[PDB]
Formats: C-alpha cells, sequence, structure tokens
C-alpha cells in the first residue's frame, strides 16, 4: 500500500488553475488555500495543490483529499466525498473473528418458493488496532455470535458470495459506537444491513420484508463489492 501523499497522488491530476468553484472538503474556494492547511501537513503536498478525481473528475485540495484519507484506516484506498466513487479497493476495521454459513429446508416469511441460508458471524473483544478509535486499548464484542438470514434462492445466493468478499474486506463490522446501546469501543454492525430474525415481530430486523434483498445488494455496492 502505497504512502498517504502517494496515495493521493494516484487517481488524481493536478489542476493547472483551480476555479472559483469551492472545495466542498474544506468548503473553501478551489483558487484559495486549504482550510485544513493549519493542521495537515504533507511533504510533496501545498495548500493550494489542486486537482480533480481520476473516473469521477470532482475537484478538491489535494490536502484536503489527504487530510481526509488519513483521518480513516490507510488501505489505500480512497472515495471522492461528492460522489462516493471508489478508487481501490475499499476496506474496513473488522476486528478478527469468522464467519459460518449453513442452509436448511424451512423458508422464510415471504420466501415460500426456497430454502434458507444461516449465516453466523463470530468475533471476540480484543485489543483495537492502528486502523481502529484509540489504538492498544480493548474492544467489547457484544451479542456474538450473531445469526443472520437469507433466502436460498438466486439473488439470496449471490448476496451470499458478495457477503463473503465483504468479509474479505472487513466491511461488515466495525469498531465504534453502538447506536442502540450507546456503549463505546466496541464492534458494531458497519453499513450493510443484515436480517437477525426469521420473524420480524421479535427484534425488527426480520422477515418478510420484500425489497431486503434489492436493499443490501446496492448497500455493499456502497462499499465496492460488485459483480
Ligand atoms: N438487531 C439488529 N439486527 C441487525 N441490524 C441491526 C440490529 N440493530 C441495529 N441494526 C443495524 O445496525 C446498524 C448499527 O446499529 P448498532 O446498534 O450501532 O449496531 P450493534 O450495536 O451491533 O447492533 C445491535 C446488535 O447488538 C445486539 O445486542 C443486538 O441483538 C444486535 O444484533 C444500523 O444499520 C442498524 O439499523
Ligand atoms: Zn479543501
Ligand atoms: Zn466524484
Amino acid at each position: 500500500e502505497p504512502e498517504p501523499e502517494q496515495v493521493i497522488k494516484n487517481y488524481t491530476e493536478e489542476l493547472k488553475v483551480p476555479p472559483d468553484e469551492d472545495c466542498i472538503i474544506c468548503m473553501e474556494k478551489l483558487s484559495t488555500a486549504s482550510g485544513y492547511s493549519d493542521v495537515t501537513d504533507s511533504k510533496a503536498i501545498g495548500s493550494l495543490a489542486v486537482g480533480h478525481l481520476t473516473k469521477c473528475s470532482h475537484a478538491f485540495h489535494l490536502l484536503c483529499l489527504l487530510a481526509m484519507y488519513c483521518n480513516g484506516n490507510k488501505d489505500g484506498s480512497l472515495q471522492c466525498p461528492s460522489c462516493k466513487t471508489i478508487y481501490g479497493e475499499k476496506t474496513g476495521t473488522q476486528p478478527q473473528g469468522k464467519m459460518e454459513v449453513l442452509r436448511f429446508q424451512m423458508s422464510l416469511p415471504g420466501h415460500e418458493d426456497c430454502g434458507t441460508i444461516l449465516i453466523v458471524y463470530s468475533i471476540p473483544h480484543g485489543i483495537q488496532g492502528p486502523e481502529h478509535p484509540n489504538p492498544g486499548k480493548p474492544f467489547t464484542a457484544r451479542g456474538f455470535p450473531r445469526q443472520c438470514y437469507l433466502p436460498d434462492n438466486a439473488q439470496g445466493r449471490k448476496v451470499l458470495e458478495l457477503l463473503k468478499v465483504a468479509w474479505k474486506r472487513r466491511l461488515i463490522f466495525t469498531v465504534g459506537t453502538s447506536s442502540t446501546t450507546g456503549e463505546t469501543d466496541t464492534v458494531v454492525w458497519n453499513e450493510i444491513h443484515h436480517k437477525t430474525e426469521m420473524d420480524r415481530n421479535i427484534t425488527g430486523h426480520g422477515y418478510p420484508d420484500p425489497n431486503y434483498l434489492q436493499n443490501v445488494l446496492a448497500e455493499l455496492a456502497a462499499q465496492g463489492v460488485t459483480e
């Protein structure tokens, strides 16, 4: 993985003279100096260095870009803050654990045509790593194992494989704060809704749900997991 300054040099093409149009990262004119210049320090990147992104052609202070990148885990990918194009292979802060998958013949509410896939995520507590909020300090993992259900049809089996890619790229979980329990520095769901109940009366996260499959299949396209 290249260095943070080099990551921004890739997937970027410097602008000769920046327009009057604003940089949406620092809310300052691209013509002027980055608004994060006072707290961000590069080697090869100035404060009036500006390029637009390779494919999506959105322009920012390359220092802002760098300021952004650096606030996250530094996997060598970069996400356009305007249109969210992924540059490289986005990955994420998911702690070590296991993903088991099972199938059973019983159908789910709304999918009586087919069988059911059981996904079991088991993730132990540990010590936060460099990518996590407070490196070195412990993190908790609440509620594991967490059982998840997919209709065993064509889409459901597709989403299954896409979720195996998500796991590989440490995308399904993250260390952070729980919206449910308010507890901090802990393993929580990250951006990819999972059905944890067959019967949606129990918790609110179950079946039937017509559009779940369509929702998640785009919820992980938003993290760069596609065909
Ligand atoms: N029970 C749930 N099942 C699936 N997704 C859930 C659940 N509760 C919340 N979510 C989704 O998880 C995301 C973040 O919610 P958090 O509460 O921060 O995540 P987490 O604390 O892991 O979720 C609560 C989890 O803890 C367990 O005690 C509980 O049974 C559930 O699986 C949001 O997308 C939210 O909609
Ligand atoms: Zn800026
Ligand atoms: Zn863009």
